[PDB]
This record gives C-alpha cells, structure tokens and sequence, in this order.
C-alpha cells in the first residue's frame, strides 16, 4: 500500500521504500500557478494554495468564504453541466478567463468525489499540428514513426531533449529515438531499471496522460487546510498537473543537470506503452495552449503505434 | 460483380447508369468544384502545369501569366517549405497546410500534396477550447452508444450542420446510421440501413485512404482543369487526394433528391478498414472553412482510437 504523506507523520523516502511514495497526495503545488478546491454542490472554496493572492489578485483572506457562482458568475453553470456528480477524475473542462489584475487566465477543472479542482495559470491571448498528423500517418514503420514524433515535439516546444521512452514488458525502459539540441549527451539506445519510474506512477501515468516539473529548483507551494475539510483527509491531487513532484524525482532530475521536465504518455490497449519524454536545461513553464498540442500528439501517436506494430506483426 | 474502371467522360467513357455505378474513375473527373482553385506544377521545377478556370478570380492573375512562372517566383517562402515537406517518394496521403496572405484575395489556405512527379495546390478562402473539452467527454463516454451520440452532438454545435450522422458499415458493407444529432423537425435516420451500393466500392476504397470529402453546393457546376490531362503524362491528373474534386454527379443526383444542399464526411478507420463515416447534411449550400475542417480532422483520429477502445470492452 502506500505510506502516510510526510505532512501526516509519514517517514521519508529512500531508495528502499520508492514504489510506497504517496506521490499523488503531496498537499502541495507548484509555484507556476494557483489551485483552488471547492465543494461540488455549494460552490465553497475550501483550500486554496497560499500563493492564490498572486494569480487571482484577491485579498488572500476573500476568498475562503465566497462561493465559485460569486467569483466566476459565468463559468460556474458549465462546470456544473461538464462535470456532473460521478463522471470519472480523467475528464477536465477548460477555459480562458478575462481577470482584472492577471490578464487573461487559464482555467482547468475537474472532479474528485464531491470536490471540485480548480488550477489557474496564466496564458497568451497554427498548422504545426495538422502537418504533423498527417506527418506521423505517413511515417512508414515504427522507427521513423518514433522519429517523427519526437522531432516533431522539439520543433513545436523548443525543448532542449525530446526522447521516445518504450517500457518492455518487465517495465524496463529504453530510449527508441531522440531529438536534441548540440552538445548534449545522447540517451539513444540506453536502457534503464523499471524502478527509475515506480510502479504507483505508472499506474497513476495510465488514467493521467500529461505531468511535468516547470522548474526542478522551485520549493511546492503548500495547500489551505493541507487536508481536505469535507474529509479530514488529503486531497487527491493526481488529476491536477499542478501537483508538486515527487522529491525523490526532482533530485534525480536536478543530477541529471535538468532545469525542467515533461512527459506525456502513450497509451495502447490500456497499457502504458511509452512516453513522449522532454527535457529542458533551464526552467521553463510551457503555456497550457501548447501543452494541449503534445496532448493531441499523445493520442495521435498511440493510435499510429498499434497501427504501425500491426504491420510489424 | 468487382469490374475494372471505366475511362472518364472526357476520354470517350460511357455515361454512369445504376448498372455500372461501380466503374465509375471518381478519382479522376478532370474539374474541381468552385468554391477554391487549384494549379497543377513539376515536382521538380516547379513550372506550373494545369490549374482550374476560374483560378484568375482567386489568385488575381492572368492564367498566361500564372503558366509562365515557376513557383519558386510565385510562392517564394513557401517553396523550399514544400520541397522539405512532400520529398519525393512520398505517399500521396501527406498534406502540407500553410496560410498566405494574397493581395486580391484576403487570406488564403494552401494545401498541397504530391502524387509522383506532380505537386497539387489548393488554394481556399480562410477566415476557444471546444475541441480539448471534446477530446476528454469522448474519452469518457461510458459506451460505444454514448460515444456515437457525444461525437455527433459534438460535430454539430462545431459545425452548424443541419443534420450529423455515425454511419457504420456492416461486415456486407450495408450501412446503418447508429446515432444521429439533427435539427428540429427533421424526421430522424436513426436506425435505418442502406444498402452498399449506396456507397460503392471504389468510394469505400478511396475513404479509406483520404479521410476527408465534400460537396458544398450540390447544385454548382464544376469547373474543369486547364488542360484536361497532366501534359507531363498526357494521362488523367490524380485527384483522389483533393478536397476540391469534383463530386461524382451520381451522388449529387441522390443528395439533391434528399434535398440536402451541402454534404461533408469524415473516415472512421479501424485495423485498416472503414469501419464508419461521421455524415454530415445541410439543407441549404454551405462551406465550412479548412481551419474548421481541420478540427473534424482531428476528431475522426481520436474517434478511430475510442471506437477501438470501446469495442475492446464490449467482449
Ligand atoms: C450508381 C451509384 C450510386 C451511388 C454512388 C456514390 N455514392 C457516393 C458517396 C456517398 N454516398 C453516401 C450515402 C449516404 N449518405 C446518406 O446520408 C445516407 C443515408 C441517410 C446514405 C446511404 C455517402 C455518405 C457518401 C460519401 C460522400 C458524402 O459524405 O457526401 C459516391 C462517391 C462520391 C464522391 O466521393 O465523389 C458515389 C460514386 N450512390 C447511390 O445511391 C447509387 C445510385
Ligand atoms: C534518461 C532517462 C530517464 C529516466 C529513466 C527518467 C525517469 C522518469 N522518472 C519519472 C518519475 C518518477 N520517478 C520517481 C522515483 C524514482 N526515480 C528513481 O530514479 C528512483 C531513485 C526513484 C524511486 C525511489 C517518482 C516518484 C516519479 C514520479 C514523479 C511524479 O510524477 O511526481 C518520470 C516521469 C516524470 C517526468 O517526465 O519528468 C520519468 C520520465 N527520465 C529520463 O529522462
């Protein structure tokens, strides 16, 4: 099972005890943007990360009391019709907010339970995309498949590494292809134990299709009421790209010289059969309508993978 | 019985019946319909070949003048982006998009592809998170009923379209529409078969490999290419791949008996078959724009991946 997160008397994380870590309930965000929690049926904001003041440019103290239906009149109705009681954590409803301080405002919710998970980050205001599909469909084997994809991605991020990572059915990895700036080492070819992504992150890396880390040197911003009021229990954060990183892969990817990371995964007949793996030196923090584009290209590519290892066998 | 293409009208061929619907070359009709413009040119030197009648009226330049140049003085940014893009050798299926600006014009999409030694250029008039909130309610759905109906209603508050149907094909390629979102007091197709003729098998072919076609005025004329054949080839120009085609005058003939004045499908492809059509009707002549139908684009690969994942489940 899983151990209780640090902030509930948990004991600290070693190489011994990896695939233990609670990484989905870090009580915490990351500094790149604000999350809120409310209740589904009253519109209660009941936590909010302690640095909501920046991002919302609300009196800190405001906003604890006053219902969604009061501070977001016209997208409280739809996130009730998008995202009725019951439908699964998976499913998100976004849209871009005119905010008086912020500017225009990324919004991204979805629902746990009885809670609502709102993330805000800020945002911007063309054929990349629909060349790259058809590029993609083109590609003849698996390979120049692999190829594609992840020239594709560094072309439309910029990022400094972009890698196809495939498990093997022992869950071992091994980078099939890689797109990189000059003068970085390659990763092309090389082979890396399961436990480099444990067992609870694969799982979680099944239903949650898109997780990053905008800067591998940025402290978590903690949660209001670390635990969740309509429980007295952590809040589940796994759908909420938000959620802080696990420090255990954060200190991996700073030894590997790492200022930011990304990966999307690529899902065939309900297994995780890859990942689109980006690495930057430096922090950078992707703006949400470009990560909507790497999500479009994850679907993309797991229907062309079985599509092209059906010719293969 | 599976019978050999007849040559097109404009090389002697016979007129299409209900008997030999068939053989019916729609790949090659020699004409374009009217609502953009299409030039023909060299894979390699980029002299302009053939191009539609009317591309005077989209381009703003004399056809003699357009004839004489190459596109490398016509299209100077954009003709080292095709060259990389469409290399030689490539599948016909490979589509590169950009916008232009054009002075007489307004802002212009170009589509190209590459069919052996010929570049094919399409040219169309062109003019906020709906489709991530698709993608994820798609995924969602709880069943391959409640897939079908989300697609549908979906499709039709993007597009406008009158009438949207999920037409899936049986093992006999009959047809049955599955689901269907439509306008007010239109009598519903839900449930109905068709029989395969209906769409034949050069079509079934075809869709299986472009994934894209329309009619958007099933009354307009077509407007031929100039000169009719390929002078490289003095054979018939491929245009398959082309959106702008020519609608076999068969199913124009059927759509207008419908009273359906514009028609638009995607390909639903499953294990290298089609396995279904997303099919599109409206009333009056209507053109959805290419930026438009790159999103139903998009939507017919995700529906291709959820209509596998949702019959996975049903075993
Ligand atoms: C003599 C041959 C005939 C024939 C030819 C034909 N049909 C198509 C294409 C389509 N037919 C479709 C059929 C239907 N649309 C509907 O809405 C319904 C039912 C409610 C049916 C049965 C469809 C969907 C297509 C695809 C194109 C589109 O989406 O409009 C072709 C190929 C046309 C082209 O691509 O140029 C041909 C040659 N149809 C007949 O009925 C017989 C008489
Ligand atoms: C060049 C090779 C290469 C590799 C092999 C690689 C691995 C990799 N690990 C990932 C995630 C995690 N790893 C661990 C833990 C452990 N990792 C270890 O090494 C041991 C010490 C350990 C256990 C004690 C945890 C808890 C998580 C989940 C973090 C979260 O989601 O919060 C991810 C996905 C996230 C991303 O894309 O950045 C990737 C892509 N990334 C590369 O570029």
């Amino acid at each position: 099972p899983f151990f209780p997160p640090l902030y509930l008397g948990g004991p600290e994380i070693t190489t011994e005890n990896c695939e233990r870590e609670p990484i989905h309930i870090p009580g915490s965000i990351q500094p790149h943007g604000a999350l809120l929690t409310a209740d589904g049926h009253s519109g209660e904001v009941l936590q909010m990360s302690l640095n909501a003041a920046t991002f919302l440019g609300q009196e800190p103290t405001v906003l604890r009391g006053q219902t969604l239906a009061a501070l977001l009149p016209e997208q409280w109705p739809a996130l009730q019709a998008a995202l009725p009681p019951g439908c699964p954590d998976a499913l998100q409803y976004r849209a871009t907010l005119d905010w008086p301080a912020a500017g225009h405002l990324s919004l991204t919710v979805h629902r746990v339970g009885e809670l609502l998970i709102l993330e805000f980050e800020p945002t911007e205001a063309p054929h990349a995309l629909r060349n790259a599909m058809f590029a993609l469909e083109s590609a003849p084997n698996l390979r120049a498949l692999a190829e594609v994809a992840t020239q594709t991605v560094r072309e439309l991020t910029g990022f400094d590494r972009v890698m196809l990572y495939k498990f093997a059915p022992d869950a071992t990895g091994e980078v099939i292809a890689e797109a990189r700036r000059e003068g970085l080492h390659a990763f092309l070819g090389h082979r890396f134990p399961a436990s480099d992504i444990p067992a609870q992150a694969r799982a979680l890396y099944t239903r949650h299709l898109l997780r990053l880390t905008a800067d591998t040197r940025a402290a978590a911003v903690p949660l209001d009421p670390v635990l969740n009021p309509q429980t007295n229990a952590p809040t589940p954060l796994g759908g909420a790209v938000l959620r802080a990183t696990s420090p255990m892969h954060m200190q991996y990817l700073r030894n590997m010289g790492v200022g930011s990371s990304l990966s999307v995964s690529v899902v065939v007949g309900g297994q995780l059969w890859g990942l689109i793996a980006c690495h930057h030196q430096t922090p950078y923090v992707l703006p949400p309508d470009l990560r909507t584009t790497l999500e479009y290209l994850g679907r993309l590519l797991s229907l062309q993978v079985q599509v092209k290892e059906a010719l293969e066998h």
